[PDB]
């Protein structure tokens, strides 16, 4: 029953999830997964983030975190690699993009060719309900005014009567390349790696790690998976872990890395191997 203090900077549920986490590897009860693709993959974007890890293996991957076992040296070693792990388990974020590009283009044809500015835009529906989140959440200079161009330059070719329907057929067809610059700056952009997430945002990516997140003691009795444990404050996610794993498997070491959360996403900064 003890309260571990995860970091606010940064991508903070995913600080306290690489915590729990940790815990969860290094005391050996999630060994039976290690090979599952999930754990696959959790171990190819270690390796891609982290140049001097080396050889690629569970075993490094276990050291690394035995070694750099203060709470706050996890934090930093492994919450950005899964912010990375995660992008690779959004399989309806291109359909959700689709949407909501769709609907600015069929509520706002007209407007975005007629060179009008962003707050001009529609982008409130019938019922008041936001068309495109995400995409007013882009950066306005770096990303929606030049998003306003190019769609400006691909709307010429619409060639049909304006329905919601033709809208997106026609953005499946013609917008491909946008849509695949706009699921990135979504995914990983600055404002993506510090906006605040829910446990539900990285359900594919636990499932695939054969976790179950309990947030504020609401407990699934039918679900058997490893449990992490979680409380969520404002600038703070709380893991629960008990006092036994504790002791054992986090702060057993003292703190080695300096940087910030920012510096360990970007990468640049490599972590030292043991």
């Amino acid at each position: 029953a003890k309260t571990i203090k995860a970091t606010g900077d940064g991508a903070c549920l995913f600080n306290a999830v690489s915590i729990g986490l940790s815990v969860e590897i290094l005391s050996g009860r999630l060994d039976s997964q290690l090979d599952t693709p999930g754990y696959q993959a959790l171990l190819d974007e270690f390796a891609k983030h982290h140049p001097q890890f080396n050889p690629k293996s569970w075993k490094t991957l276990k050291e690394w975190l035995a070694y750099y076992n203060d709470t706050r040296d996890i934090e930093l070693i492994l919450a950005p690699v899964l912010f990375n792990l995660n992008q690779k388990y959004q399989d309806h974020l291109d359909e959700e993009i689709l949407n909501e590009l769709t609907n600015l283009v069929w509520k706002n044809k007209a407007n975005i060719e007629n060179g009008q500015a962003w707050f001009q835009l529609q982008n409130t529906g019938d019922l008041g309900e936001a068309l495109f989140p995400k995409l007013e959440n882009l950066d306005l200079k770096k990303d929606r005014a030049p998003l306003l161009d190019k769609l400006r330059e691909i709307l010429k070719d619409y060639k049909l009567e304006l329905t919601r329907e033709n809208v997106k057929q026609f953005l499946t067809e013609k917008a491909k390349e946008l849509l695949s610059a706009l699921k990135k700056k979504i995914s990983s952009d600055p404002h993506a790696f510090q906006r605040g997430y829910s446990c539900d945002e990285l359900k594919g990516m636990t499932d695939a790690l054969a976790i179950s997140l309990v947030e504020n003691r609401e407990e699934d009795i039918t679900d058997n998976r490893i449990k992490i444990r979680l409380e969520n404050q404002e600038e703070h996610w709380n893991v629960l872990c008990n006092e036994e794993d504790s002791e054992r498997f986090l702060d057993s070491t003292p703190s080695r890395l300096k940087m910030t959360s920012l510096e360990a996403y970007r990468g640049d900064k490599q972590v030292s191997a043991p």
